């Protein structure tokens, strides 16, 4: 009944938690345009979508470089625009004469989505892949708050771009109002559980929680020969080269009764870490999906996509959060009491070593992380998302 | 010719600057009725109001010791909202029978601001001592972000006894309507320009900036005889409880080009610092804003109150917060290069020498104070809320 665009930018976290529900979609007789860069663009086309290729920054810029530039975050935001702009003039080029009847977009799109959706006249949703925000709780404020950068509203040239991009696109909309709307429907890949303030968000939105596959496309995982429990140490995609951390992980469970699952995420060659051993090995990548399943503990720095894989499986969670981005996850995860939390500098090896142990042996935790695994499992996923879009299709 | 209420709790930063307007207003011939406890109550009548008590529970507070209670800062939140109920029955006991035409309300007793309001059925103001908050910036947030504490809503208990009161009161408004209720009329102790994203806030609010006296009532003091530049040294009256700051301090200016003043705040004694030298003085309580006028360089932890005093006078900074709620404040001073930042542990005797003398001989820098000096005078003070309320009082 419908052709839909997912408007989206290139980054793991962003794309994998869409996946299942394009091919949920597609599974109802629906066409799918999916703005997508690089290779990327390989698993959106298997998940059924057909890809709308844009010039992408983000997609090999190193997160931790750019963050460290300038004092102020001017080189970030003006990135963010960048990315923005180039999104929204690849795929008006490619849908202008072949419009969607809607209009999805992540939260980074944000501003290409909704100057989308005007430009075509059509009824838009956004998608959270992480915390939902909404008049009573910002996602982006504590972003800008936990990573010391200038509000991007005081930043003259900032705002000039933006003002000039909505006066040129005809959008009425001001400035603030764009960049602190809310959208009609929105998606979120988190259960309200978990949410921060959950209970304030109105039916404007739905908490599907985790959406996944396999996903063989990470490669695969097979259980160990030790038999060991299973600890994944993963550090993401984003602010994922330490080396150092790595091999001081790999050193403090040098023969403790743990079999580790270590995750580079893509910077960190596995060589470089050194020699591992036999209880412990290092990946690019690997399904977390599938090392979870059969998992003890999840050490995590705090990405969403892992700590709702975690605890769709009720794995008592270790937190390592290294940087800004994933510290609220961190700090919720704190005050549910669903694990232990080591700031920064404190994700020592032996520290780590005490907390996976700890955290595996309290009947109390494990009580809370049986608890929110009920709430992920009842969260809607692929199957109710799919539903709220047919739903609002409908009362369009 | 008017009735005007004035809601607000036992804290200094938060009744200093609304002491000026008090005077001005009754000045004009207006009556008015100020909320306040213990104290407190003699400088009110001073400024010329009818001293309307209530009891508090924060003006004899630990700050430190209450935020340290327990790890998710419920003794906290909860102690907020009874503060609140508290200043709500006195005030509705005292003025029932003699209804306000016009309630203004600071940020902090805000609940209780609304409540009076809607049951009297009359206008409001809201006052800010700090950095106002609209829909693209939340003070609140930030400060819960920075406190490490869950959100209010977060917390059953806190929003069960919300949503009761509001019930109980008839007021018809949700709880997270009334929690991120913005007022019609916002005065603001701060220039505009310092103003965390200033330029989206619209004329629902009026930065008024810095409105001070002679403040004798704190006690006066007389630039030295040494005729050293004057340094200003101070962590404020809320979590000002640290002894080894003042006395390293101290021990750092020991035999350098300045005179520091100290002021303790009523929390540690004079005495506790032992001998100081010939060049350093320790005083529980002197007017900052006269030593300011004589001074070269301020020193504090963050308070508004203090950070606006200083660029009154276009005084370089260095900003050394120890708590949260300073935070946002001195990350608003570091990225408009008005000061240095010594954030805790940063800010030892030796490290606040150098910063300092570096403050006051950067040419650069002190352009940008001097620019900003011109900010807050143009911002109208005492003389320019009245003109607000007075056109708000005939509006409506
Ligand atoms: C690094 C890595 C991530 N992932 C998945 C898990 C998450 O759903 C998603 C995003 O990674 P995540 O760890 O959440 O990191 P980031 O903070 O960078 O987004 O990618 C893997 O499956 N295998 C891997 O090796
Ligand atoms: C401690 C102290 C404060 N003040 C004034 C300056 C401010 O306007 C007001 C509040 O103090 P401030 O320094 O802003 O601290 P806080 O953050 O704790 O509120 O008190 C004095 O005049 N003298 C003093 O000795």
């Amino acid at each position: 009944m419908a052709h839909l665009l997912i408007v989206n930018v290139a980054s793991h976290g962003l794309i994998l938690p869409t996946l299942t529900v394009v091919t949920e979609l597609v599974r109802r007789g629906h066409r799918v345009s999916y703005v997508t860069a690089g290779g990327f663009a390989e698993p959106v086309r298997a998940a059924g979508a057909t890809v709308v290729p844009y010039q992408s920054e983000i997609i090999d810029a190193d997160a931790a470089e750019v963050f460290g530039s300038d004092d102020l975050g001017v080189r970030p935001h003006l990135m963010y625009l960048r990315e923005n702009v180039s999104v929204l003039r690849a795929t008006a080029e490619a849908l202008d004469g072949d419009v969607p009847d809607l209009v999805l977009y992540d939260d980074f799109p944000f501003i290409a989505g909704q100057l989308l959706a005007a430009r075509w006249r059509r009824p838009a949703v956004r998608l959270s892949a992480a915390f939902a925000s909404n008049e009573h709780y910002s996602f982006s404020q504590d972003m800008v708050t936990l990573a010391g950068t200038i509000d991007p509203l005081d930043l003259p040239v900032f705002r000039d771009t933006l003002r000039d991009l909505l006066a040129e696109h005809g959008l009425s909309r001001s400035v603030v109002d764009c960049w602190n709307h809310v959208e009609q429907l929105n998606l979120v890949f988190v259960p309200k559980a978990f949410q921060i303030a959950g209970d304030t968000f109105d039916d404007r939105f739905v908490f599907v929680g985790p959406c996944f596959d396999d996903r063989r496309f990470l490669g695969e995982w097979t259980r160990p020969a030790d038999d060991l429990p299973v600890v994944l140490v993963s550090l993401g995609t984003t602010f994922n080269d330490r080396p150092g951390f790595f091999r001081d992980c790999a050193r403090a469970f040098d023969g403790q009764p743990w079999h580790v699952v270590m995750t580079l995420g893509g910077q960190v060659d596995p060589a470089a870490l050194g020699d591992l051993p036999p209880n412990v090995e290092a990946h690019r990548w690997v399904p977390h999906v599938k090392v979870l399943e059969q998992a003890t503990v999840c050490v995590t720095h705090g990405g969403m996509g892992t700590l709702m894989e975690a605890l769709y499986w009720g794995r008592p969670l270790v937190v390592v959060p290294q940087s800004f981005d994933v510290q609220p996850m961190a700090r919720r995860v704190d005050q549910l009491g669903l694990g232990a939390v080591l700031p920064g500098e404190k994700a020592d090896g032996d520290t780590l070593l005490a907390a996976v142990g700890a955290v595996a042996a309290d009947p109390a935790l494990l009580a809370r992380v049986e608890a929110m695994r009920g709430h992920v499992r009842r969260a809607g996923g692929a199957a109710r998302a799919a539903d709220a879009v047919e739903a609002y299709l409908a009362r369009a």
